[PDB]
């Protein structure tokens, strides 16, 4: 089964098991082979070093999510088809997390429906939520986040996940909100109750005005956003501490 494998990536790439132990042990240096391989990770040797997977794998998977493992490694960023890979991300979701900030200095973790469009990004909030005058007193002392579902993510643990500073703005009613409340409609499909809180009053469209940016899609795999900015952490090393020491 596995020593094919086994086989292949110590006669071809212990320089990519070379970047491994690097990052998953720290180690900053030495000069390697694989040992044996299951279904939750490897065990190599350079001395023992267990390698965990991101997520369980099985007889179909597991040739690629070795590669996987391994190509994050690699010390080099890949083109920012990690950009394309953020919006593609971002417009998964039509709903977004806040964390705000009231008129005596506590801070609110709440959630709010959220839409991107041509006029730029919303969320609607009513007047009888906290994070609503939250706003209106801290309107630059924001930030949200998109949160990948828990049933979707590889573990509790690596959910990925963006999160921007943002500016807030408060729109009124009549052209535009008919324009963006439409284009919502169009993005979730319209039902739910949705039509019906377009008619409540209490409710306010406000207009996000994203900063710095952080983009997060696995381990030893987190990047920052500016303004074109984007950016690996990271390369200044492994920023954990391990033992290496039972
Ligand atoms: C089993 C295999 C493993 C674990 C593996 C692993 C890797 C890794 C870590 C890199 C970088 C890489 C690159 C590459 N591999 Fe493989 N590879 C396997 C089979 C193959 C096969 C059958 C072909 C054909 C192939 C073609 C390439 C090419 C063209 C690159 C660049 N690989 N492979
Ligand atoms: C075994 C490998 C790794 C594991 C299991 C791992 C796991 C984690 C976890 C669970 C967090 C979230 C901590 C928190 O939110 O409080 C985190 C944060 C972070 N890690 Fe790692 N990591 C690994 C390797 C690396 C490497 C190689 C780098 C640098 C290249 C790195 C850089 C970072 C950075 C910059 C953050 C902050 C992300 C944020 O703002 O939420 N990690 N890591």
């Amino acid at each position: 089964n596995f020593e094919s494998i086994i086989s292949h990536m110590n006669d071809h790439h212990k320089s990519n098991l070379v970047d491994l132990c690097k990052k998953f042990g720290g180690i900053e240096q030495v000069q390697v082979f694989l040992k044996s391989v299951d279904f939750n990770g490897l065990d190599l040797v350079y001395e023992n070093l267990r390698v965990e997977f991101p997520k369980k794998a099985d007889e179909n998977t597991i040739k690629d999510t070795i590669i996987s493992l391994c190509m994050s490694a690699k010390s080099e960023q890949n083109f920012s088809g990690v950009e394309k890979e953020l919006n593609e991300f971002m417009l998964s979701f039509n709903s977004v997390a806040l964390a705000t900030l009231n008129a005596n200095g506590e801070v609110v973790c709440s959630y709010a429906p959220f839409v991107s469009t041509q006029w730029g990004n919303y969320i609607y909030i009513s007047e009888v939520s906290e994070h609503f005058n939250n706003i209106k007193v801290n309107p630059n002392n924001i930030e949200i986040m998109f949160l990948e579902d828990e049933s979707k993510a590889a573990s509790v643990i690596l959910r990925k996940r963006l999160r921007y500073r943002v500016n807030a703005s408060f729109l009124e009613r009549g052209e535009r909100f008919d324009q963006i409340y439409d284009e919502f409609e169009k993005q979730t499909g319209g039902e739910g109750g949705i039509k019906t809180i377009r008619k409540m009053l209490d409710f306010h469209l406000v207009k996000l005005e994203f900063k710095k940016g952080r983009f997060v899609k696995g381990f030893g795999q987190a990047y920052d956003i500016e303004n074109g900015n984007v950016t690996h952490v990271g390369a200044s090393g492994n920023p954990h501490k391990f033992l290496h020491k039972h």
